[PDB]
């Protein structure tokens, strides 16, 4: 299914787990409730992955490139971990496939409460346009991932809070609309 639960409100290394024993899972109803999307996908083959293709058909992601997160090859690495950890929301979807390595991606419940996502080498998922989360290493400290996109990309973060935004006030509609 997919590894992730309600992470703990320790402060410290975000690269840990913060996974509490005992502690509460999370699954995929629960995720799609909010608008998140996941897939699993031979991480291998998808220079050529029909599987890929289809979904990328399916829902018009027309762009894709690939970044690798690690101190050696990403440029300004330090800089960057920061701005992905800040917690923030997008005015689109966001679309990572993980092709090697692994992460965390942290995403608000309908109670604003942290659920921690671990994502491996063939993971996949979608974070919808509205929603805060925030995105870590792990301590492996490497993480390559297809990013993908509806049209021509527009990557802004814009730190909590941000609740004045059109995609945040049309994302929380959905949340109550259910
Ligand atoms: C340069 S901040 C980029 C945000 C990115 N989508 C993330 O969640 O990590
Ligand atoms: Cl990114
Ligand atoms: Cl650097
Ligand atoms: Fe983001």
């Amino acid at each position: 299914m997919v590894q992730a639960w309600y992470m703990d409100d320790a402060p410290g290394d975000p690269r840990q787990p913060h996974r509490p024993d005992p502690g509460r899972p999370v699954g995929l109803e629960q995720l799609r409730r909010l608008g998140v999307l996941y897939w699993k996908l031979d991480a291998d083959k998808y220079e050529n992955d029909p599987e890929l293709e289809k979904i990328r058909r399916e829902r018009n992601y027309s762009w894709m490139d690939i970044i690798t997160i690690c101190k050696d090859k990403l440029p300004n690495y330090e800089e960057k971990i920061k701005m992905f950890y800040e917690e923030h929301l997008h005015l689109d979807d966001e679309i990572r496939y993980i092709l090697d390595g692994s992460g965390y991606f942290d995403v608000r419940d309908k109670e604003d409460q942290w659920i921690r996502i671990f994502m491996e080498k063939g993971d996949m998922v979608t974070l919808p346009a509205g929603i805060y989360h925030r995105f870590t290493v792990d301590e492996k400290n490497y993480t390559k991932a297809m990013r993908l996109f509806v049209g021509e990309p527009v990557w802004t973060a814009y730190n909590r809070p941000a609740d004045h935004f059109e995609a945040r006030g049309q994302y929380v509609k959905f949340l109550a609309q259910t």
